[PDB]
């Protein structure tokens, strides 16, 4: 066999293309991609809340009253910076899952029981505080009268409101980003008619009103269409075969199913007369009327539509004996751009054409082509040829490419408006008439008698020709119109086969039936191409967003195609156990030299001016510990008694742990630990309280790192933080015998952070009651004329042969 | 003996591509029809009568 | 045993690294080397080291 042997190695190829299983699966996949589901809550953003703790003053007895400090929610910050980083982007990434897009503050408030105004608060978790600090017996009087005077000031005439709140200043921070930075926009009928395409509302085929009212409160999101900053035309082939695919099989979807054709086996029983098969000794006596059938003609007639919109590159399979194919081909290298085949099988269709038509037409000795040539077979033939008809329709069809216009911000592939209307046609006719008249010098009478009939079949279908041309290209630009990304011309992996057959049928199966795009496959079509752009650019912002973020927090670890994956899988369209390697890391590289959206940036930049006070909270971990081998004094605290503290770090050799857990090279610190040299192992690692003097005389403070030596691993490393008052069993010993509590091995932390009312209380700001619409072509009576009376872009009418 | 930093090479290769052995399986082919066959002279064979 | 959690050619490689790596009696420079060893790529030309 042979035919299994190329299905193998097509297979092979095939197992290097991002393309799904049947494909025509990917439709079901491109409807279901739902815009961006939009977010609100009706809680604030908190990381910390006050909390009510002992204190113990001076001397280290217990005070008779607690304290108000703020403290963390959620306290599960693990070991080691890298972990503590990673605990950070593990914030960043979920924060941008729950990040809102618009918010409304009605929808949370509370009243405040002790307010004398019917006043009311913003979130419960703060009038769970304003009862506290209202009770308690150490907050002064103003703080008290002005929470029973917190009135806020709604106000509906300018649609503000303005409510009390309390929080932390980086929470604070978090929110009036979330206020100020709403993503929604004013809305009114003039945007959404400025919204759908310009070349729908002046073509005067499609009627569009307005029939429904949107009030002030209306809002939408403007989604992000912005152009294709990867750059996927230049060495991502199989992935740009992926999306031209996928837009191929949309475009299927809502190309017209024509109707009211003419008959197939009226034109069969002709044909089979016109070129009278019944005497010639060829071996394909029932073979060239195969074909002609419809769900081959529409087949046809969506193909190539859908070819041009997502300008998937075409191949031509097409049995060379068979001359009428080839007779229905010249129509389609007229009208369908050169460029939009690959070159060698139409290098082949022109050379049938030329050494099996034309030369032996005009008494010319064949051809030697080298394949191998950027010079094309109908470029030689508009020079050897001596006969201006025929000259000057190769001299078009040489020169018949897309043109790159530029409309609405985008790229398009047009056509050279002598095709939009057909008027090349009537040249091709008059070619093809002088051919009928022409003789073959050398060629068998009755074969003759045959092409020479055959051409006139088409001589015959010319306004009918012209009419088909025109309706091609009218429902091609009117679906153009409905696309946003930029329609680029790329030469493809894999390549539709066209059956030229599936041509004759339509070249001679269509007559006096305009079918053009419903306005709702249209705005469907539309909406596609419109969720699909935004999820692209918005999931191209998450990945650079974590990308950079990772980058900026040293995250060296992280493998990033683990990232590029979650990318091209959430975009419902690719297989990543088949896509290749080098491809993910020309992505990585393309994806790190790009900027960064705004919103993603700016949470950033509000994490790292606060990681370095989020992480001193949590209550579970240290930032390193001193060692210095001097009978140092403990520093007294308030919230602790007597300390092994540390706020400075400095005087004293810094080693950090991160460096050397990875690199084991202990020579530098067992040459210290050993010889009892002062240092200060910085990093983040856990602690415990050790409440016994007992212990403090016994210094115990000092085992906890002889383990180093044995188990090189740094992980096992938990020291000591003397805590000792009142409540500690031996502290009788502390305050009578008269010396001093003294140690070594102080702790690097920070103490909390006081709660004060002034530097907390605030005021969030807030419009009311907008409704947030996201299907806006709803809102479009669209409708279309009759078929019958159909016009195109030159006010004349479509289909003119009436 | 073994010294482990002067035994410790970086080896090049390329990343990713494939390799196909029947060459012609890519190329699909046709003849002409038998009666319009010609030889080195542009001269049909089997025209005589 | 490596810094970026990296890639190495063949596991005999990885094994002699991560036996190197375990030793008591090995060095501190070596597992700074084996932290450091890792692969380098680059896509528009299709290498890898």
């Amino acid at each position: 066999k042979e035919e299994h042997q190329k299905e193998v190695q097509y297979e092979i190829l095939q197992k290097t293309i991002p393309t799904f299983e049947p494909k025509e699966s990917i439709l079901k996949k491109l409807e279901d991609i739902k815009p961006e589901q939009v977010k609100k809550q009706t809680k604030l953003f908190r990381i910390f809340e006050p909390r009510q703790l002992p204190v113990y003053r001076a001397n280290g007895e217990k005070e008779l009253r607690n304290r108000w400090y703020w403290k963390l929610k959620r306290d599960t910050l693990p070991d080691g910076d890298y972990d503590v980083r990673e605990y950070f982007l593990n914030l960043y990434d979920q924060v941008l899952t729950e990040m809102p897009d618009y918010l409304l503050l009605k929808d949370m408030a509370v009243e405040n029981k002790n307010s004398r105004d019917a006043g009311k608060v913003v979130d419960s978790e703060t009038a769970a505080i304003c009862d506290a600090i209202f009770q308690d017996e150490e907050t002064e009087g103003v703080v008290r009268r002005f929470i029973a005077e917190m009135r806020q000031r709604v106000q509906a005439d300018r649609n503000v409101v303005n409510y009390p709140s309390i929080l932390h200043p980086i929470d604070h921070a978090f929110n009036e980003y979330f206020l100020q930075h709403q993503l929604v926009e004013p809305l009114n009928n003039d945007i959404i008619f400025n919204y759908i395409p310009e070349r729908i509302r002046n073509d005067v085929n499609y009627i569009l009103n307005m029939d429904r009212n949107l009030p002030s409160t209306a809002r939408y999101i403007r989604p992000n269409l912005l152009q294709d900053r990867l750059n996927l035309h230049d060495n991502f082939e199989s992935l740009w075969d992926t999306i031209t695919t996928s837009n191929y099989i949309l475009a299927r979807s809502v190309v017209p199913d024509l109707k009211e054709l003419v008959s197939t086996e009226a034109q069969i029983q002709k044909m089979s007369q016109d070129l009278q098969l019944e005497a010639l000794t060829i071996q394909s006596e029932t073979q060239f009327l195969t074909g002609i059938n419809s769900q081959a003609a529409n087949d046809c007639f969506k193909t190539l539509i859908a070819a041009m919109l997502s300008q998937r590159t075409m191949s031509l399979d097409f049995v060379t004996t068979n001359y009428m194919s080839l007779i229905s081909g010249m129509w389609l290298l007229t009208v369908v751009p050169n460029d939009m085949f690959i070159r060698e099988s139409l290098v082949a269709c022109q050379l049938a054409i030329i050494n099996t038509i034309i030369y032996p037409a005009f008494g010319m000795q064949r051809m030697h082509y080298r394949n191998g040539d950027p010079q094309t077979p109908f470029q030689i033939a508009e020079q050897q040829i001596q006969n201006f008809q025929v000259a000057n329709w190769l001299h078009f069809v040489n020169n018949n490419q897309f043109r790159q216009v530029v409309i609405d911000g985008v790229l398009n592939q047009v056509l050279n408006d002598n095709i939009r209307n057909g008027h090349v046609v009537n040249q091709l006719m008059e070619a093809l008439m002088q051919l009928s008249r022409q003789q073959f010098p050398t060629m068998p009478v009755d074969y003759k008698r045959s092409i020479q009939r055959g051409i006139l079949l088409l001589s015959n279908r010319l306004g009918q020709l012209v009419d088909l041309t025109r309706l091609l290209a009218y429902n091609y630009e009117t679906l153009m119109a409905c696309i946003t990304m930029n329609m680029q011309h790329v030469q493809t992996l894999t390549t539709e086969k066209l059956q030229l057959t599936s041509v004759t049928s339509l070249c001679m199966l269509i007559g006096n039936a305009t079918v053009i795009p419903s306005p709702q496959t249209l705005f469907h079509y539309y909406n596609v191409n419109v969720n699909f752009h935004s999820n692209y650019n918005e999931r191209i912002n998450d990945a650079v967003a974590i990308i950079t973020a990772a980058n900026r927090l040293n995250l060296y670890q992280k493998k990033m195609k683990s990232i590029v994956e979650d990318f091209l899988k959430r975009l419902q369209i690719f297989d990543i156990s088949r896509v290749p390697d080098d491809q993910m890391y020309r992505l990585r590289d393309r994806l790190r030299l790009l900027p960064v959206e705004i919103r993603r940036l700016d949470i950033f930049n509000l994490i790292l001016m606060n990681m370095e006070q989020i992480e001193r909270a949590s209550d579970k971990i240290a930032q390193g510990v001193i060692i210095a081998y001097r009978d140092m004094q403990l520093e007294r605290d308030e919230m602790y008694g007597y300390v092994n503290i540390a706020r400075n770090l400095d005087g004293f050799q810094q080693i950090n742990l991160e460096e050397l857990m990875r690199t084991g090279d202990y020579a530098q610190i067992t040459n210290m630990l050993l010889n009892n040299q002062p240092v200060a192992l910085v990093g983040a690692l856990p602690f415990i309280t050790d409440s016994s003097v007992i212990s403090l005389v016994a210094k115990l403070d000092a085992t906890v790192f002889a383990q180093i030596v044995k188990l090189r691993k740094v992980d096992t490393l938990k020291p000591i933080l003397y805590k000792i008052n009142s409540d500690s069993n031996d502290f009788y010993l502390v305050a009578n015998y008269d010396w001093v509590p003294t140690s070594t091995t102080k702790v690097y932390k920070q103490i909390p952070q006081q709660f004060d009312f002034r530097a907390s209380m605030h005021m969030l700001t807030s419009n009311l009651t907008f409704t947030v619409y996201s299907d806006l072509l709803a809102f479009v009576s669209a409708d279309t004329v009759e078929p019958i009376n159909a016009v195109a872009f030159d006010n004349m009418r479509i289909m003119n042969e009436l």
